[PDB]
């Protein structure tokens, strides 16, 4: 039995298509609460969170895109989290673009001094707003968040409440296909370990997880934060997301990832975030997404390929 | 072509059951496989071909429900009683054989008939374990329940259906191995845990890979000594987006590349028995080309058990033409 | 830095599935010029080649269609190709049906008398004009080149310019799953060494990259020759082409293939062949191969999928 908490961030700001904000509701339709439940989840629903929005916030030194917006609904979900957290349920905080992993770790770190990030996607998200080529904050959550990045990261309007609060030692990507030139001499140069789709494809998804858990909880036990976009699934699976790059997680890769985090026992929250229902050709593609995502949970919180979550006492004798 | 590698001698049995299940089409399966080119593609392969034929099924008219929950248990016992008949005749003159499904209760006769080789193993590629009791099933679906029947282990939980006390157990837990498991039912997890039945599931495969699956699979059954082979292989064991046109699909499945190399280490074993290619549906594909596509899919893994590789050289070269 | 010569070779006469001289066209218009720009490459592109007509073109032993056509098109290719090598430039030719490697090898072998050839395709193309059912030439290219294999073949109208310079050593082919009984006698006979995808499932691509470079460059380093079938992906990876063959390489072992290819730093020439927009069902379907053909090429360059392409060495400060 697993206490799990469930929060929807309705939120788009963190880049320029629309329709990611209709992310949680897309998830929700596609059955993750009665899935949860026939986990035999402990739930609570916190609902959709209402983000307070900012009329004056215009593009910040001709680069950064709503960045009052980004830093305040970043500072609201911090809250919501950190009570999930000290009430003490493992936080699941549906998406929403990438940036909301800003608010999603800040609030978890606020009760976790010895956390530590499973970051899953296709990109790593760790330009600093000086990096940056396109100003989208959802590909730079990272860099608020990484210690030794401190120096290298401005002050940016409405980000004056995140603290650094994990090492680059902490965190390890898992399905990285699209890294800008800054993001790769960052993951070089802070020696921030990452297993891309190269190294999936020659290492395998076994020995990954393994390598995985063996930088992040081998010397020691440590909450896991697992932030998950859709993205890091082949465009063919997860077709209803933003930044969409082929040559993806497959469908079991994907639930192999989930099935290993739940495996250590310690997974303390997870974000499942990009998913853009919008931006699918067809309704079934735009569901296709949402189904995919909710496996992606239930695997995390115990859905195995075995069968095995139903335990099962004695066998009917005639 | 007068050259082969092999010459194999393969029976053809057309079982077009539908009864062990509630989805209508899959009686429509072995016409699919065959439509697809089967006999051809065997003959391709220099086979010596004892075609049985299409077999007719005419159903019990008071055949009431076991339990109220079992559905047709009269009719499914029955034809699965005949269907072992044809296998133990094919068998015994020699034969490989090779069984068309209709759903998966038809493994009950290909099995037992088969036993008939009592030294037998069998290697189960699905992604269902179909090893619910008549007391452990939810749909009643005797599709869902073959191997209960067979397993000498289960016995004592197994209660005598009408129309199944001829059936006696023949296989050992230790002499059945799975490939492609992804969705079993709580039952049929506690069986196969407390029963110690070995298989290998896709997360199995996702970790081991399939060579290493294939290598394992062969130490658990023929690895003491050469046994026969029965190799039972239901069609949604591979992914839904190769094999469509199937009556339980479930997400994650098999690739081509990995099926295509379960039935060629199959044939290098030079131990195959018997065959079921089970629950081709046609009418469940939402197009022409999804029914075509699992049906050539199936032609693709019997023309592989038989010698069809993806290097070639089952067809042997004498020399080449010099100008 | 790489000087990189761009050829479209508009060739179709090697086969009868008409559409595919229009794939330099399609691969240009994937963007493959802005791809290449963007990797540091220094290039020219010497456009559509037009290659001299033959109205009078009878077919030899009442089988091998189109053999003067063919023939000449691939002496002017080897001309242009030779110039291109000779420029200091990495030849890379667009297709047009897989003959057109007659003219590509011949030419770079004028310059590289030990190249060795990486041959990525769902077919070994080794019939020689006496083997071949189809009498499609694109099914025959690596005959006519093969040193080992000249007492088999005969001297066709318009290729005794064709001096065999490939030894059966000095080539390796990867991703074959449809292979000819004449085809599958000449590569034992020969020792021709090859990865099908059965080799590809049992060892993976990492090991199958390893072996190849083992075989060719294991002794000394040798210019490389990648000829790179569009076929050898899975038709759902690669729909517009003429001879599509299920069971194929994903994505990914075909962006491994060429990255290993890159990693080498000996990669002298590569073709591109069997793009055939025509025979897409959709406009979808088309530009998913021609962004696939893109996507090699520029893997084959430098592209990587953990971006470590560009240098990049100082990180901008606030
Ligand atoms: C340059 C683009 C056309 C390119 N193909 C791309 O995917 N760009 C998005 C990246 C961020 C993706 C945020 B995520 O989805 O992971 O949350 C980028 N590195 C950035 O900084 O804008
Ligand atoms: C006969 C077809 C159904 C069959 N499955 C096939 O693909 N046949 C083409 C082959 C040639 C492939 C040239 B390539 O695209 O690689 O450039 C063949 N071996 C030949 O010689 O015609
Ligand atoms: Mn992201
Ligand atoms: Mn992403
Ligand atoms: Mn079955
Ligand atoms: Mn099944
Ligand atoms: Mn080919
Ligand atoms: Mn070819």
């Amino acid at each position: 039995v697993h206490s799990v908490a469930v929060i929807g961030a309705p939120f788009s700001q963190g880049q320029k298509r629309k329709g990611v904000e209709h992310g949680p509701a897309a998830i929700r339709e596609a059955g993750l609460m009665k899935r949860l439940s026939s986990l035999g989840c402990h739930l609570k629903d916190f609902g959709d969170l209402s983000f307070t929005p900012v009329p004056k916030d215009d593009l910040y030194n001709n680069l950064i895109v709503n960045p009052r917006s980004v830093g305040l609904a970043n500072q609201e979900l911090a809250e919501v989290v950190s009570r999930a957290v000290s009430d003490g349920y493992s936080c699941v905080t549906l998406g929403g673009d990438h940036s909301l992993a800003i608010g999603t770790i800040s609030g978890h770190a606020r009760h976790c001094p010895d956390l530590c990030v499973v970051w899953v996607d296709a990109h790593a998200d760790i330009n600093t707003p000086l990096t940056t080529s396109s100003g989208n904050l959802h590909g730079q959550p990272v860099s608020f968040l990484l210690r030794e990045l401190q120096d290298k990261v401005p002050q940016l309007p409405g980000f004056s409440w995140i603290k650094p609060c994990i090492s680059s030692a902490s965190i390890v990507y898992i399905g990285l296909r699209d890294v800008d030139p800054p993001e790769h001499f960052i993951l070089k140069n802070y020696d921030i370990q990452y297993f891309s789709m190269r190294d999936i494809d020659r290492l395998g998804i076994q020995k990954v997880m393994e390598r995985t858990f063996d930088l992040l909880i081998g010397k020691r036990q440590r909450p896991i934060h697992l932030s998950f976009d859709i993205d890091a699934f082949d465009p063919t699976l997860a077709p209803a997301t933003g930044t969409p790059v082929v040559g993806g997680l497959t469908y079991r890769e994907g639930m192999y990832i989930a099935e290993e985090i739940h495996n250590t026992g310690l997974l303390s929250a997870l974000d499942l975030v990009e998913v853009n229902p919008q931006l699918a050709t067809s309704e079934e593609e735009a569901k296709t997404t949402a189904n995919l995502a909710v496996d992606v949970i239930a695997s995390s919180f115990g859905q195995t390929r075995e069968g095995g979550h139903i335990v099962y006492d004695q066998l009917p004798t005639p």
